[PDB]
């Protein structure tokens, strides 16, 4: 292989691709939107499961490191008042496909395993264009670059897939509001104490709460519901007041301990749940070698655990396919990775869609 591989986007998935290819002596750059490595990453914590994510980390020789930094959480399920089922983590079961790792910590682990200057920061891919033997890649206000194989790994909202497929992101019907409380021990003490160093989830009449009281000392929480008829949007995530107003109304029946969790949030993030659905087969005729992995390839609703792990397998199976050297052409290696990922991906989205229907039914319980 006289060639080089341009990975667009250094997510947890993208950076794993980079690592798995780099250890096999392949030329690779990671082109990342973010301004620099220290950029804060919003979101809850990721956890790598024993069969999938953990297995890719293992192959990058990074499991022990991920274990070091990850923190196993128990789980409390509560009503709109007090505790219904506690699930502390059993000692022989702690490394078990749970260790909750902070999204920045995981990037810090991945980046560290890569050779210096593998990732190029302040690189926003806005355009893609097939040349003679090379993809010319266009980055907003930066010098453009060229690669032999583009791997799209830029998340659920990738604007740059036309060369692989015509399908487009869909809204699934649900919606998520998310925030971080800092010093949750004094800022939302009642709620802090409900969690009792465990993760917490509660559901009441089509609203779901999920909180993790120790994401590197910040309480992160998400509230989730069916997207209201009114919208299609009519709450403004700029004014914290409209969000507060709306949340307090929806959470009227809930305990003071949760309401205090809304009042204290300085700012909220809104998001419609989306799916990049694995319905059609992707494009056959492809001018030069291009493929997609992680959320770019199969964005799917979060609610049932799924997300990064499928995207981490995508890295495991593609790197092997491009490295173990079984196929006669890059073009075969991709097609083979894709044949497989369509199987376990659809399997997953299906389970995901399902659980999303199941839990936003007006009568759901985690029981
Ligand atoms: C509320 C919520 C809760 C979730 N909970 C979980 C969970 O508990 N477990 C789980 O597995 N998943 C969860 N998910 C899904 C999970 O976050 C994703 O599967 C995972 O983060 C996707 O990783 P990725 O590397 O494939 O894409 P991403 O992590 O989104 O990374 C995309 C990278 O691409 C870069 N990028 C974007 N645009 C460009 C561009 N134009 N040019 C260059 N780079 C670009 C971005 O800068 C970013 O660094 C949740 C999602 C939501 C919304």
């Amino acid at each position: 292989s006289d060639k080089n591989v341009a990975i667009i986007g250094g997510g947890p998935v993208g950076l794993t691709m980079a690592k798995l290819l780099q250890q096999n002596g392949i030329d690779v750059s990671v082109y990342e939107r973010d301004n620099d490595r220290e950029a804060r990453i919003f979101g809850g914590t990721l956890d790598l499961h024993k069969g999938s994510g953990q297995e890719a980390m293992k192959k990058a020789g990074l499991l022990q490191t991920y274990y070091d930094l990850a923190l196993p959480m128990g789980v409390n399920i509560a009503d709109e008042k007090g505790n219904i089922l506690s699930t502390k983590n059993v000692k022989p079961e702690n490394r078990f496909d749970n260790p909750e790792i902070n999204r920045n910590d995981l990037r810090a682990i991945l980046l560290n395993s890569l050779e210096n200057d593998t990732v190029i920061w302040d690189r926003k891919l806005v355009m893609l264009e097939p040349g003679k033997k090379k993809w010319t890649l266009t980055f907003e206000n930066k010098p453009s670059e060229t690669a032999d194989l583009v791997i799209l790994a830029n998340g659920g909202m990738s604007k740059v897939r036309k060369f692989v497929t015509d399908t487009e992101v869909e809204e699934t019907g649900t919606f998520n509001i998310q925030a971080d409380i800092h010093q949750p021990e004094i800022n939302c003490p009642g709620f802090f104490q409900l969690c009792n160093g465990n993760r917490l989830m509660a559901s009441h009449q089509g609203n779901l709460l999920f909180a993790n009281p120790n994401n590197n000392g910040a309480l992160h929480f998400g509230i989730s519901f069916k997207t209201p008829d009114e919208w299609k949007t009519q709450v403004d995530f700029q004014n914290r007041n409209s969000v507060v107003d709306f949340l307090l109304k929806e959470f009227s029946d809930w305990d003071e301990r949760y309401k205090e969790l809304i009042h204290t949030t300085l700012s909220f993030v809104g998001l419609a749940t989306r799916i990049f659905p694995l319905e059609k087969p992707w494009k056959s005729k492809r001018p030069l070698p291009i493929t997609m992995i992680g959320d770019a390839a199969h964005l799917m609703p979060p609610f049932a655990g799924q997300g990064v792990n499928s995207g981490l397998v995508d890295a495991l199976i593609l790197s092997d396919n491009l490295a173990d050297g079984k196929f006669n052409s890059i073009e075969e290696a991709v097609k083979n990775y894709e044949q497989q990922m369509f199987i376990y991906g659809k399997e997953a989205q299906e389970e995901s869609t399902q659980n999303e229907i199941e839990m936003f039914k007006p009568d759901f319980t985690f029981q």
